[PDB]
């Protein structure tokens, strides 16, 4: 799965501009699916198998980023966050735009005191992006207002862990692709790669997401999700009887096929959530353990295969 | 523009559950916008054009409706209003719920005395909804407590007028969508399709002007004898706000000159942050299942905005 994860996480796909992610998913899936369609909103749906039960696997394809909301007379860009990007995560970072344009995030403030003041309550209105332009007209030609940017960081192996941008939720997309690549389905299996800001009848829906891995220094919460603890199965409070049955089925599959799993504890179509534990979510260096990803693929193949 | 208005007014989108309206707006705008996003509050923002002046057009997407608050042993539903729904508008009416269920609104009272007494001081606790269930369990599965409903009434032409539910403010959403479909912008044009906040509770884009597209009561029905009355076919109603800023008054004067220069009908409405103006569609029977507009007012409003914002 290494190369699949590299391609999906490094692909450009902020909200509304996910064409490259869809193309990679379809290229990886060719020869492994029976059909596909892209609805009016941009959701990619694929399907395989013919069993009587219909099951949806859903992961979202958007990644967090920024959107340009203004350009000044010297060509510097003003931005707002798209998704959960913290302004502290952007200081000194490079941002990649759709056409390959790279920008540098700076912070306002000339004196050392003003900068110390701005970082103590850092706000997006104190940030700007420098794309190397010298005027508004130069910047507009490169990066018009309304342009989306993403982290300019890529995939790297860190002593057996995988680190990239957009593990949330490209790792969920990767799991679904790998399931379709390997499975001999006992159900009719739909893969929904949603834009998340469907037209398919189904009996069950399983969302493949990420959850925060709380195993870094000074984490003292019991029942914390951790890397290499396996897929995290989500406990729901207001869940219907049918939703809780999906969860119990997955637990039974895990124990019967000897797959490690962990329970993510409480704080229309029946549904369950399976999550990949991830460190540093919403940073340019989200980190997963490949054995958790492989266990999640195995879990789904054994639950849905025959 | 008729089909756009039909689809928007008939769409399911009570305050709290406006997803289907947002999807229709985006599908209708496909190919006519440069981008879109949803902010934290759930507001849908679209944009087109690259001019130096930034203008927002704003309309809200939620409609009035009801919410199920209880289910009795015989399957009958209790409801409370969402937004400004009068119980008098619900008597004998059919309600459509999110999952497609249709319910009938009835009123308590068997004696002709308490019925007459109930209807002269009508409250929501005297109303119930019949969804055809025979027990609590059946009704819970069809329409659980917390479910939202809207008028089960649709779009109809009435001798050249348009009549539907939720003209307030789906006709404003329709104006903005149609502007985006037609316009070659001289500005950077934002469309903001907003959700209204519940009374008692509580955009991301910098811009030079914001223009709200709303409905205003058309006071041209029998026995309405008030001056300053807006009328159907009198054109867009330009709001004269009492405490308007210097910059907001400048926009209003701009729109008047545009309207006068291009022979666009308009009427001035006087009541009885970003510089802003309000442009309203005259509407009869607001908050009823049969809100009525004149298509020429809607066309004139789109024309006004295009002349003001387009090159």
């Amino acid at each position: 799965m290494k190369e699949l994860i590299r391609k999906l996480t490094e692909a450009f796909g902020p909200s509304g501009r996910e064409e490259e992610v869809r193309s990679i998913i379809l290229e990886e899936l060719e020869g492994h699916i029976d059909g596909h369609r892209i609805d009016g909103l941009g959701n990619l749906i694929v399907w395989k198998g013919s069993g009587e039960k219909k099951v949806i696997l859903d992961a979202h394809i958007d990644e967090i980023g920024v959107v340009v909301t203004n350009v000044d007379d010297k060509g510097f860009l003003t931005i707002e966050p798209v998704g959960g990007v913290s302004p502290y995560m952007l200081l000194g970072k490079r941002i990649r735009f759709e056409n390959g344009t790279i920008g540098v995030v700076g912070m306002e403030g000339e004196t050392t005191e003003e900068r110390q003041e701005n970082v103590r309550k850092l706000s997006f209105d104190k940030l700007f992006i420098d794309i190397g332009a010298n005027s508004r007209e130069e910047a507009q030609k490169m990066c018009p207002i309304g342009s989306f940017g993403v982290y300019d960081s890529g995939f790297v192996e860190v002593s057996g862990k995988y680190v990239s941008k957009a593990m949330d939720d490209r790792i969920g997309c990767a799991v679904i692709v790998e399931v379709f690549k390997r499975i001999k389905p006992a159900v009719t299996l739909y893969g929904v790669f949603s834009v998340q800001e469907y037209g398919v009848p189904a009996d069950e829906a399983i969302a493949i997401d990420v959850t925060d891995s709380a195993d870094t220094p000074k984490a003292i919460k019991r029942h914390a999700m951790r890397l290499s603890g396996g897929p995290a199965l989500k406990v729901k409070d207001r869940a219907s009887i049918s939703s809780k049955r999906i969860l119990e089925n997955l637990i039974e599959i895990a124990e019967k096929f000897d797959i490690k799993y962990q329970m993510e504890v409480l704080t229309g179509i029946p549904s369950a959530t399976v999550s990949i534990p991830t460190r540093y979510v919403h940073s340019p260096s989200e980190m997963i353990a490949p054995d958790d990803v492989e266990a999640t693929v195995d879990l789904l193949i054994r639950y849905l295969g025959a």
